[PDB]
């Protein structure tokens, strides 16, 4: 009834007890992630997740709050129980307030904030610390692509050879340039007909999305789902709309060798 992972974040980092410290209070992290038992979380079925014998415990819980590694019989009770929705956050229950990196940099203090569903407070809870490349086809079976950044993103024939075809799925829920891995797919807007492009990654709600089960990728604050506009291929739009269900807002990772 348990299992051990790492929590992969905010730029491929790591949630990381600092400095490998165990001793109460010490803060969670950003780190370049590894096997050190300091970024090995185990997941009980208490809904408590732990590090070296302790448990992952908000120190507070305010808009702000620091989250540190704490004795599980001393703590809170309140303070000690988290759950991981399916979409990729981590929440504290008793607060409603979700795991934040506020910054993208190594030693960056993680923080309990308000759910704005941003790419800063995307996580992933797995064994392998490296994002997972892969091309992502859709409609008509071409693959999405990347033309630079600020440009859109749009359908072509998938193409082995092709580097813009290849995405790099991290941890923090976006899905970024693989050979440019400070770009991501963005959307620009939040609302239906918005076009998807690449942007600086910046940690925002338009950079975070959701592999769902019915073959969506969904946008989590808009709630919509890429979509190749109109079903034409040649408009060389992708946009944000309402899921149908249709064949142009379909779409498989195919993983790369
Ligand atoms: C929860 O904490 C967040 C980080 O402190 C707040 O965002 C920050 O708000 C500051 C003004 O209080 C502003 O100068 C900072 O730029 C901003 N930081 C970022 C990166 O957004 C957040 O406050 C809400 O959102 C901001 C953007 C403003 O609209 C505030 O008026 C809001 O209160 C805090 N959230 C809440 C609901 O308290
Ligand atoms: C969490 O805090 C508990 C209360 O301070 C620790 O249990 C206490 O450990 C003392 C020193 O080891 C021991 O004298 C006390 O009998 C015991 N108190 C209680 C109420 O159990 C606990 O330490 C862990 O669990 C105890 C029982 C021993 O097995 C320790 O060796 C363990 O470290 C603290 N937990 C951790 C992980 O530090
Ligand atoms: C995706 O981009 C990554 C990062 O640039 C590429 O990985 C590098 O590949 C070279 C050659 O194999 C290795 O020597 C490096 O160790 C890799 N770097 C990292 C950080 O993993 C990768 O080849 C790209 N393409 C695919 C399909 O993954
Ligand atoms: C093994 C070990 O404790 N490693 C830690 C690492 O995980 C990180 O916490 C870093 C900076 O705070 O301090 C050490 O290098
Ligand atoms: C079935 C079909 O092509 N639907 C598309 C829809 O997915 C979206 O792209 C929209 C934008 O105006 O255009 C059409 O309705
Ligand atoms: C698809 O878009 C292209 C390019 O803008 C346009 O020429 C074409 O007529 C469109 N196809 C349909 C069926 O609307």
């Amino acid at each position: 009834t348990s299992f051990t992972r790492n929590i992969v974040g905010r730029d491929g980092l790591c949630v990381d007890v600092r400095n490998g410290y165990d001793t109460d209070g010490t803060p969670l992290q950003l780190w370049p992630c590894g096997t050190q038992r300091n970024q090995r979380w185990t997941f009980d079925s208490d809904d408590t997740i732990r590090s070296m014998g302790k448990c992952m415990t908000a120190n507070g819980l305010n808009n702000g709050s620091n989250i540190v590694i704490f004795n599980c019989s001393t703590a809170a009770e309140n303070a000690i129980k988290w759950e991981v929705p399916i979409d990729g956050s981590i929440i504290n229950p008793s607060s409603g307030l979700v795991m934040t990196a506020p910054r993208a940099a190594s030693r960056t203090i993680l923080l309990l904030e308000d759910n704005i569903y941003a790419a800063s407070q995307g996580w992933t809870v797995t064994n392998n610390v490296k994002p997972i490349v892969a091309s992502i086809v859709g409609y008509k079976e071409m693959c999405l692509q990347s033309n630079g950044e600020n440009n859109g993103v749009w359908m072509e024939d998938c193409e082995a050879t092709s580097l813009q075809q290849q995405w790099a799925l991290y941890g923090d829920r976006t899905i970024r340039v693989n050979s440019t891995r400070g770009l991501c797919v963005t959307t620009n807007g939040y609302n239906s007909k918005d076009l998807i492009i690449i942007l600086k990654c910046q940690g925002l709600p338009s950079q975070r999305w959701f592999f769902n089960s019915d073959g969506a990728i969904v946008n989590p604050k808009s709630r919509l789902v890429m979509d190749v506009r109109a079903s034409n291929v040649s408009l060389r739009e992708i946009i944000i709309f309402p899921a149908t269900g249709n064949p142009n807002q379909q779409w498989v990772t195919q993983v790369l060798p």
